């Protein structure tokens, strides 16, 4: 239940209080405050008109690597009953205490029973078939080629590519059953929802404002619809904006029909510079299980050398840049979190942490987590699944970092 | 100290617990849980392995408009002593309880004393001279045309444009003094820092990982540097990525030297679709007080009719799309928060809230705040300053919303 020096300094600055004034208002010793930069937190919070949790330090500090043995993973087993049967077993992989743990599931609904759907969940997930058996994927109430498809297990020789993979779309109910008698496990790996922070806030808005938001977000969310909101925000019309930027009304209209044509882009960037906004968010993204479906063959075809490793791709979606998965056959450094699970061999994960070089040996079902920018490597022979998620550094952070003067210096200052 | 139904449901889903199991684990009545969807929070938190603040509802729910009379603003006056003199008076404008309030400052450092600098602050701010006197802006220890410039007050007839405005850059120390005998006030309006959530997390990383991050963020943060991080993340090299996408190595290299040429854009989008990332964050932003400096003349030149209002622009920066300011001479709906301060007239602010049509009359120095998407209007005659800030909906949210299938339906579901 500690105090974050960065958060404390922010609130002091926001209230425009000195350390002296802050100590005075909160009725605590000034030396305590200078050092912080449980009894202190409550007093500080009331003095700075914030909730104590607005001053709380993270429960986890200096985490590099967390790991979980195959034994501990097996011990985590929890049976799940659905539709009057034993439906799945859930196992949890390595994760920092309190964080969302990746899941392995035994698929136990037999081939002759339609798997009852779940309710869906906001987060998207990569789901991969570990095998050994093929499974059925279900995505709707009615059974159709659109709503019912077999996620194959690899039956051939390059088993480090374990099976088919796809992205479970946000919110749509889904379930799994065995396609035959052969048993099967999956890993379902969820990323953080990037729309979640917005929804959390929009949930607390008045109903009137919420309805207005939905209207502005209804239908086609185009270059034009978004731009018009940007303009109103700056008390501009399309007419005044084009004037301010030195752009002919007709070129603006042309730009908005084709934002990603370098003529569209030139106009929008000119407008963005004149009016104080980032044109990039006005550029088209791909229109919106078939698209992300990645077969065993797909993964075989994507095989490449990656440093000392051989790598193959799981399913991905351009709409979900923060969510990644790869098969790795056995230095690594990623710009956000990794979750790894060993599928073959006795592998050693080595990292450099606060206590110097460290390492753990993990057997199949054994798993690890690595923090953002934690340098690590795998030794041995040699198969691990590499998943990745995390808002930091996520693609939205990348947008902001490119808008930042000397990002490294800014980060250094905060710390 | 309430429970957020959305957060609770998220954690239950994340632990894969039913309502029954959750009630069981937390040892509370299942009817209480079904309804929630202080004694409950502590039990729930321990059951769901989260901190109670991960389940806390927002202190403010259903806020539409907050307001503060000129009298209450004047009552908020706090003198500030710096360099042995009475340096500023601080006044606070309308803001939700606990949020950052916009500030008005009396500038009291006389013309014959160099204004001692502050320490700087992470957030950028629009600062505008309210007059009636010209002031000195200071941005460095040594006095130069780069570090010392007069922020003029409007001495002429269209006083609704109050004076010069500029953006105080992130972190750089600054201060103000009178340029002459005439007194002067400023408004300094801060937006949320969009890099703040990242810094908060990076602060808790091990020193090793933090240093690695700074390396990856050091120097020119280009299309190429960012792409290479995206590739490593997906266990790709430039060679394998170009192969996977069907793109010749030479076209990729050409794309990276000119990402915003529609040939660059075509290559990067192709790569993004094949590899599962958003090409838009790879596109150039403007390279990085002279640039944002907005004179009285500038603001006069930008005058336009905006519905029933006449509007003029304050300073803006394309690097800061969430931060806005306008002079308004007297329906309004914005996609994020507004802070308004009356500079002339007895004006009526009308809004539609949870209790139906509401309104407040405000005189000069009287101020208001409006939530995102709160429909409102000003009546009377007629000058108000319109500021805008807010992460939701901010430009990063706009990037994510364009990556979302049926954003309106997703939002409706969360609520």
């Amino acid at each position: 239940m500690r105090i974050d020096p960065f958060k404390l300094a922010h609130w002091m600055n926001a209230r425009k209080y000195t350390a002296a004034q802050t100590a005075d208002l909160a009725g605590l010793p000034l030396d305590d405050l200078r050092r912080l930069l449980p009894a202190a937190a409550t007093a500080l919070a009331e003095a700075l008109s914030v909730e104590p949790s607005q001053l709380a330090a993270d429960a986890h500090r200096n985490l590099t690597v967390v790991h979980k043995s195959a034994e501990e993973m097996h011990a985590s087993r929890r049976p799940i009953q659905r539709d009057g049967i034993h439906f799945y077993n859930y196992y949890t992989l390595a994760a920092p205490e309190g964080r969302v743990a990746p899941v392995v599931l035994d698929i136990l609904c037999p081939s002759d029973r339609l798997p009852a759907l779940n309710n869906g969940h906001l987060e998207p997930a990569i789901t991969v078939n570990l095998g050994p058996g093929d499974i059925n994927g279900r995505w709707g109430e009615e059974i159709t080629p659109q709503t019912w498809r077999v996620l194959h297990a690899n039956h051939g020789g390059d088993r480090w590519i374990t099976g088919d993979s796809y992205v479970e779309p946000s919110y749509c109910p889904h379930s799994y059953s065995l396609a035959g008698d052969a048993p099967a496990r999956i890993v379902s790996y969820t990323a953080q929802s990037n729309i979640s922070p917005l929804m959390t806030e929009a949930n607390n808005w008045s109903t009137g404002a919420f309805e207005e938001a939905l209207k502005a977000l209804s239908g086609k969310v185009s270059a034009g619809s978004v731009l018009d909101l940007f303009l109103a925000r700056r008390a501009h019309t399309r007419t005044s904006a084009a004037e301010a930027a030195g752009v002919p009304p007709a070129d603006l209209e042309a730009a908005l029909r084709s934002p990603a044509s370098e003529t569209g882009l030139t106009v929008l960037r000119t407008l963005g510079r004149a009016l104080g906004f980032d044109y990039r968010v006005l550029l088209p993204a791909d229109d919106q299980v078939g698209k992300t479906w990645t077969t065993i063959e797909d993964s075989r075809r994507s095989r490449r050398t990656f440093g000392t490793y051989e790598a193959a791709s799981m399913a991905s979606a351009a709409h979900l840049p923060d969510l990644v998965g790869s098969f790795l056959r056995v230095d690594l450094i990623d710009h956000a979190e990794n979750h790894y699970v060993v599928t073959e061999g006795r592998l050693t994960l080595e990292w450099d942490g606060p206590d110097g070089p460290a390492s753990v040996e993990l057997e199949p079902d054994g798993s690890a987590w690595t923090g953002p920018f934690v340098r690590h490597r795998w030794h041995g022979t040699g198969t691990v699944l590499k998943f990745g998620s995390g808002a930091h550094l996520g693609y939205q952070d990348w947008l902001e970092l490119t808008n930042t003067f000397e990002p490294a210096a800014t980060l250094r200052r905060g710390r």
